């Protein structure tokens, strides 16, 4: 039988692909942001703490590098579909 | 300027930045879900396969770095409440 037809627009790919991207430039401006808050801490208690708190932040770093190669590669194989549907 | 000094409300000021973030990380992964969601139906079963995998693995990302911010703002609050219990 004849190959079941896309419904979806290249136009609405495009628009989750760009929610893909969207949601990783906002992951890494959050952990941005949380970053500067573990700075201004240091020098402000005793060495020890800090190091351990900035140990801890990295390892959310490390998450968040797990995490947005991830949402980019989404978005951009939606945008290689997208491109394939409309040419 | 000077450097801000820490004191509890430092302390829980950024706890809370913390806790905020690992809320607004859960509506993000959310949101992205329902988008994965809507494409159900929508083209091939093999290619909604394929996004679906992609995207549990930034699901489960998300799951090791909401937990660490948490744990972040735990710890915070935990130096507050001796700062205040003894700046």
């Amino acid at each position: 039988n004849a190959m079941a037809e896309i419904k979806i627009t290249p136009e609405e790919l495009e628009r989750i692909a760009g929610n893909f991207k969207n949601a990783a430039g906002e992951a890494q401006s959050q952990i941005n942001r949380l970053e500067g808050d573990i700075n201004s801490l240091e020098g402000q208690w005793a060495g020890a703490t800090q190091a351990k708190f900035r140990a801890e932040f990295i390892q959310s770093k490390q998450a968040m590098q797990q995490y947005i190669p991830i949402l980019e590669g989404i978005s951009t194989d939606l945008k290689r579909i997208a491109d394939k549907f409309r040419n």
